């Protein structure tokens, strides 16, 4: 059906605004430090602590498929990330201080993309 196709065109346009902004969030991150999976074949005692683990790499494998059917589902994976690393590590490392600096940055990144999601429609 063409009404079928015209959500299928929306889906693929919030895709590409979820590409740009995860773009933008990922720039705030230049030490790479959320930028793949924590390995448990190096924090083995990992999944004991975080039940949902979640990284950039799995967010952009998620938005390649069209995994994200509106901008709230992108900004819960985005918070775990952050709010992970702010469980695991402590208020000392340069691990809780990366989640800190991200989150700050990324609310402005995030400020904007809800009013174009809007917007846009
Ligand atoms: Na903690």
């Amino acid at each position: 059906s063409m009404e079928q196709v015209a959500m299928e065109l929306r889906l693929t346009e919030l895709t590409r605004l979820l590409r740009s902004v995860l773009d933008q969030l990922q720039d705030k991150d230049p030490a790479r430090i959320f930028a793949q999976p924590v390995s448990l074949k190096e924090v083995p005692d990992y999944l004991d602590h975080i039940k949902h683990p979640m990284d950039f790499a799995t967010m952009r494998k998620r938005l390649e498929a069209q995994g994200y059917k509106n901008l709230h589902e992108f900004e819960e994976d985005f918070d775990l990330i952050i709010d992970n690393c702010m469980k695991y590590n402590a208020r000392d490392t340069v691990f809780y201080r990366a989640a800190v600096r991200l989150r700050d940055q990324g609310g402005v990144v995030l400020r904007q993309a809800r009013r174009e999601v809007d917007s846009i429609g």
